[PDB]
């Protein structure tokens, strides 16, 4: 809980109202009650602010005349919302103290204020930085290094020789450093190629749940600083992702793909390998990415939903589009 | 556990034709069934094949009865009766029995009667487990989460904090309920985390497959209705609401703030956009690309299916250049008219 | 792990040119290789670059040998020899060593010789682990399941009950084998669970990636043939049958009762529908949308690739209206036919 005037100061917001109001948490505009702060981005909500029951509303200067409560004026309410949700965050930590049921190899090095959850398993040679938190049931493999401030939720798997920077956060079920999908072929029999490269994750990387990031075959899989990756993603061996790129849920990447900085990869996209995507590329959802992308901008693919009756005809005609093309050529000749 | 055929038929509300004292030990497919097994016939083309079936009894309809070559249970719906009798004769073990000495259970957790918790499970402070709840080995149940009577988690399931799960649910291994939604604000190209302080509310009789992820809401909640079934490796993003009795097949990826109505059927590998609504009684066939809201019930589909690669190369190129085809068609229409 | 270059060459059936007494400590890429490393060349474009490589030895072909600037191992297939030498020099640790005091192992479990079980792994009643089996930290292996000699599970792998795994398999973390298939009857809109009392049968020399799921069968079994390789994030539904040596790339989804033949190659993120068969020696390129049986070998593809968004918007609109384009074409043909 925090006085509104204090909160406004920390947010660098211009306060219009009673600064002694006590704010206990953040809430949606439709749910907010006394003690909650909320925010608005869409002008459509101006007319019904009299129905919002928040103690304070974050808004812009143009919104201020419509205010029906204490207001914090800022240029970017959504960004301010993020900041104030961090100030008022209620999320617990994955662990506190070192659990006696954890199994920690005698050669592991733990920094100051490290917490390790129940039944977590820490291999030989691991290095955990100051303030690192390892959730219950995690596995951290041999010689892996996790930088200060980083946190794993429960049941995360880190393989061996992995490097993770500072202030990262990895959600449960995720696996970092599994073997890449590397095989030679001897008369139809697959021959495993040991995957002896690593994964290097930079600082401030956030990874969702049940996501897999494979180790490289010889050199490394690299996740740059500030990257955010959603749930259910596959990042194959020797992928390289530039700083601040965002990868939405269910994206599948093939090996040796290089993605630049400030990219936005839409959910359920499929990105083929041994190719590069330059900085500042957006791929919209379900994109089928087969070719290098050399110019910034927004790219898309796919034929979207239709009523089944209509789709049946759409699909048949597209599958026979070569015949259509020939009929059009023939008609052009006759004319 | 074995059961007399008469007693089985009574529990199934079936008409017995044959020896009620036959002892049934389990369910089997028509081709695999041996003595002691009960099986079922849904396809009348097998009527002539019943003499080759070595089951001790066969579930069938009244129209099938003259074709029986064994004890028969006559029902209106052999498939539904199959489901019921497989439940009665289920050999599936429980995820755990009793409370394992290797489980780590906070002193403030509230355990109901007949709760079982498997080896090395971890139960946080304030957790409430209702009567007959079973937690598999290696599970994690985060702070203050509540699991209703009769619900069961297989091994290695992760439940985060402040999650609510109703009664008689079943969650398969690897599933994660309540991870942070994918919430970030952008500040001059840098991502700023938005804490996800909503929850997940899961209703009664919900079944969730393996390695599915259901993220907690940003402020308000992610909600799964009663009787919902969700297959493996789905992503249900923050603030999705799924209406009662909807089915979601495997590998479906949903964006945030999608609302799905009751009695929908979402085919495997579909992709669904967010901040929009799908009404009740919508079916999306497999791999559906659902970009826009669906306001009318019925069946919807997308996608161009497989062709020989040589063919596909031309199909793809011609489609990508379809605007040129369109212009040539218009130009030819003007030339002819 | 260090080995003399002459002995490595003998084990690789390679022709040594250079100092057999050189000590090789590991494999490295051509760009990263340093003293003590062996590397390989598959692209002759790098012949002029070999003077810049600091490896102690380079695997190459007879045609490459005159361009060597180091000890050389001459072989017919440098890529295959790389795979073999990376195995000889593998630095990958084992998932576990010996039996961890924190593992919870049912008294009725049967262990072969030289079995290792990692910390906090849980082994149910009736489980059988063959010789040299390694169970990683935190795994679960359910009742009566059998894991054959030489097979290894990384950490946090889940095996359900009555599962059979062959010899020399490798399963990466987060994978779940034997969960319930998606089986339900329907009583007036209410789903009625069908217990899934079939199993999963996995053959010998199967490799499975991370966070992959393979459901048990409803009555009959889900079957994975010998020598199959399966990538991360795959979904193999109940009663799927996969033939020997087939390869499944990452993110593939297979629906129930699909039968795939031998020596198939399924590209990443493909979607294969069920109750149908794919014959031997079929390749489905990535993101393939497989709706019908495939009865002939060869390569099959689907999908319209990426375009600039503004271009895609027009493409999609025209395709969605392609039936009107068809009707206009037929109408125009009729006019040119003078009818
Ligand atoms: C719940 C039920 C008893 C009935 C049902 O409707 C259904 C079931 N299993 C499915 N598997 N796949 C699938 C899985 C992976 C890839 C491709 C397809 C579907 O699409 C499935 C569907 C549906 C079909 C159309 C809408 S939902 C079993
Ligand atoms: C098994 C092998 C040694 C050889 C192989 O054939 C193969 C391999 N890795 C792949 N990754 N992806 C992929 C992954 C994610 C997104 C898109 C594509 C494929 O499609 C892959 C394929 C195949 C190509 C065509 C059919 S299978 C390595
Ligand atoms: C599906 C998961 O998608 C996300 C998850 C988290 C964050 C952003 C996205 N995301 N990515 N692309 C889009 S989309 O609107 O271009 C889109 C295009 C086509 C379809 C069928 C859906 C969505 C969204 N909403
Ligand atoms: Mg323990
Ligand atoms: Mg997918």
């Amino acid at each position: 809980s925090i006085r509104l005037a204090d909160l406004a100061q920390q947010l660098d917001a211009e306060l219009h109202g009673d600064g002694d109001i006590v704010i206990t948490g953040v809430a949606s505009m439709q749910s907010a009650q006394t003690g909650h702060i909320t925010f608005m981005v869409n002008p459509k909500y101006r007319e019904h602010l009299g129905l919002c029951q928040a103690s304070a509303v974050v808004m812009t200067q143009d919104d201020l005349p419509f205010a029906k409560s204490a207001a914090l004026v800022v240029k970017n309410p959504y960004l301010t919302y993020a900041r104030m949700a961090q100030i008022l965050d209620t999320t617990p930590q994955p662990a506190q103290n070192i659990a006696p049921s954890a199994v920690i190899d005698a050669t592991a090095k733990l920094g100051n204020n490290v917490s390790i959850g129940a039944n977590a398993v820490i291999e030989s040679g691991v290095e955990l930085g100051d303030n690192v938190i390892i959730g219950a049931g995690c596995f951290v493999g041999k010689n892996s290094k996790i930088g200060a401030g980083s946190r794993l939720w429960a049941n995360v798997t880190i393989y061996h020789e992995i490097q993770i920077g500072q202030n990262c956060l990895i959600q449960s079920g995720t696996v970092v450093g599994a073997d890449g999908f590397g095989y030679a072929n001897d008369r139809g029999n697959w021959v495993k190629i040991p995957q002896i490269g690593r994964v290097i994750i930079g600082d401030r990387v956030e990874i969702g749940a049940c996501t897999t990031i494979d180790r490289g075959a010889l050199d490394d899989t690299i996740i740059g600083n500030g990257v955010i990756i959603d749930n259910q993603c596959q990042i194959a061996h020797n992928v390289v992702i530039g700083d601040n790129t965002a990868v939405a849920g269910g994206v599948i990447m093939a090996g040796s793909l290089k993605i630049g900085r400030y990219c936005m990869i839409g959910g359920a996209s499929v990105i083929n390998g041994h190719m590069e995507i330059c900085d500042k590329v957006t791929v919209t959802g379900m994109g089928m990415v087969m070719r290098p992308i050399t110019e910034p901008g927004v790219y898309s693919s796919g034929i979207p939903l239709q009523p089944n009756k209509v789709w049946r005809k759409t699909a048949a005609l597209v599958m026979n589009i070569d015949d259509m093309s020939k009929r059009l050529k023939s008609l052009e000749r006759k004319v």
